[PDB]
């Protein structure tokens, strides 16, 4: 009967879910967002959906109104642990950890590594501490994954000191992701370890080659901004772009990273960061969405061509995310820019986001759902 | 039995050569370095090499020094025509131009793109006006041949107004190599123009996609600073790296991009920039220098295999540049890599680094030496 509670924070959102790590069963989900904004409100999905609005409602208020439902409807009593969605480890952490004084010191110490994300999770974890105060709790760090990737895959051509001395190199991130969703992989094929390239497609967008069941490259970087095309982020770009931009126009370095992350990708190109709308837009013959679609497909096309390096046999391509899992004209745009290297896409297991969507003369191409708060859920039940 | 004079007007130099672009035989080839400081010399290399040291002699002392030698052994009679190299011409020029008024606005116009380059060109340009009248003169642009790669390719995933107002979009370089080494491949290859993958590894390092002839996709950017590793150029890099460094260690974006342009590639990761040295070192044991070989060869790789994408049947891989042309080591680094995909070296070929350097079972590998000089007297020579 035991549940975890599993958290991921963000810097003006918290995402929730009670999941029972025996049954495996997503007990309640929900979403706190608009936090300390007039708009603030908690989404409850159990048997039913309740919203709940609290105007100028502030971090904290969000985690009272949290606990009050748990103590409500009899939660409390049944959770054993919290489970936190950790961006960045770096160097620190090859799989999950309890939280104590050693831990948040690292933790903290990775803020410099993912400044938009680990300061959310840390102000997380405090508030937790303070309302959970004899809960058991675990971190579960989206770069652990990715720590398998060698040093002449991961290290940037840049001098020793700043590899060493200041932990530059990539990292990579999504990797709750694609570690469960390789696993899963495995388990369909039924091997003991996945050869797989995994696309997990979503608001940000990352991808994998996995193998013998560990990461060996990977698309994001010293953090979440690189690699491929995203919802607001540009993913690869020169950096020649920074003195450009600066000598020209005079943005700061962090006005640049900023428009890098927050006005780029499918917003930047055709004025939409989500990938529904753009494809509503293209199929209605908006050429800015259109191309958008274009510039997103190709690169993901690219980079699993880039990672067929690694594979003496592929075993498959697999599709995640909120895009990868339903977007059946992104997968088939993506197949079609692959038909060179061998993919090829059967349109009516597409068109239903099959498990497998492959014809017959492709290599496997699948599609499986991730599930990020079960993974954490587990790796949590294993620490306590 | 005409003559082309070709330039490349730099900061503080001049190298040059004389070319019959109908027997393709360089005549003269020099270099002016250090022009209006105590060590101002010019080299000319004919029949033997000749060194004349011209203490704190001027760019234009330089430029009557280079006609003087033109008078003296009665080449100047025989020139028809200067052909200028320019580093970058933006999306103005996708062909090489004859001078004019007209053509000198547009090369103006892209002095943001290249700010220490593009006027040295317009002023090297303007030495020949005044000292070679007679002649007409043709630019050719690095940036040229890259031209033909369409926008889903070429823009990034950044804001509409910066791709278009602001030109930031990828230009790609080593143009003139890529399309002299091309041509020579489909003189090799079959009946139709080539469908290759050029490698050209030098100082600076690039590779490119051809399709039918025509460049769809290359490793540089903006600058020539992104993309493959280089001798001191980091190419691809995480972007957050600027932020990362700003914030943490306080340095400006002028010190950055020189530290990722000056320090970076394989002088940052084991403390030499010239790959005979560091393969040299490699070999004798250290470490380092195998580290930077191998992140090396990997990137160079991870591209080729990328770019398979583009064929339908691939014709060759082909090595050029200082390192392609002569590194067998290197080479056989690379192919190494790319077991995976259908590459397999020949070792006693690649040890004479011949035309065909591939074994039975595998893609044509090919060595072609570039010649980038002749390639820009032929443009010249072509609208003359």
């Amino acid at each position: 009967m035991s549940e975890i509670l599993v958290l991921n924070c963000g810097s003006s959102s918290v995402k929730f879910a009670l999941i029972n790590p025996h049954t495996s069963q997503s007990l309640v989900t929900g979403l706190a967002e608009n936090i300390a904004t007039k708009n603030c409100k908690v989404v409850f999905k159990a048997e039913h959906k309740i919203v709940k609005y609290l105007e100028n409602g502030s971090y904290k208020d969000v985690f009272e109104m949290l606990k009050d439902f748990l103590v409500e409807n009899k939660h409390l009593e049944k959770i054993v642990a919290i489970g936190h969605r950790v961006v960045h480890g770096g160097q620190y952490f090859s799989k999950s950890v309890l939280i104590n004084a050693d831990s948040l010191e690292k933790i903290k110490a990775c803020i410099a590594l993912a400044p938009l994300h680990n300061p959310a999770h840390i102000e997380g974890i405090r508030f937790c501490q303070q309302i959970f105060p004899e809960l058991p709790q675990v971190a579960v760090f989206d770069t652990a994954f990715h720590q398998t990737m060698p040093s002449y895959i991961a290290e940037y051509a840049i001098p020793y000191e700043l590899t060493h001395k200041h932990n530059i190199r990539k990292y990579g991130a999504h990797g709750t992701s694609h570690k469960y969703v390789s696993e899963q992989a495995a388990k369909i094929l039924t091997q003991q370890k996945a050869n797989v390239i995994v696309a997990h497609l979503g608001n940000g967008c990352s991808i994998t080659a996995v193998v013998d069941g560990k990461s060996i490259d990977t698309s994001m970087g010293l953090t979440p901004l690189d690699g491929l095309v995203m919802g607001t982020r540009s993913g690869c770009i020169d950096p020649s772009i920074f003195a450009y931009i600066s000598d020209n126009l005079g943005w700061s370095v962090t006005e640049i990273t900023n428009m890098l992350n927050k006005q780029s990708g499918l917003l930047g190109i055709c004025g939409h960061n989500d990938m529904r709308e753009v494809s509503q837009l293209a199929a209605k013959g908006d050429s800015l969405a259109k191309l958008a679609i274009e510039i997103f497909s190709h690169r993901v096309a690219k980079f699993v061509a880039s990672y067929m390096i690694y594979f003496n046999k592929l075993d498959a391509l697999v599709f995640t995310g909120g895009i990868g899992e339903n977007a059946a004209n992104i997968r088939k745009n993506i197949i079609s820019k692959l038909a060179n290297l061998g993919f090829m896409i059967d349109h009516q297991k597409n068109s239903n986001s099959e498990t497998f969507i492959n014809s017959k003369n492709s290599h496997n191409i699948m599609v499986i759902a991730t599930n990020e708060e079960l993974m954490i859920a587990q790796e949590t039940q294993n620490l306590i």
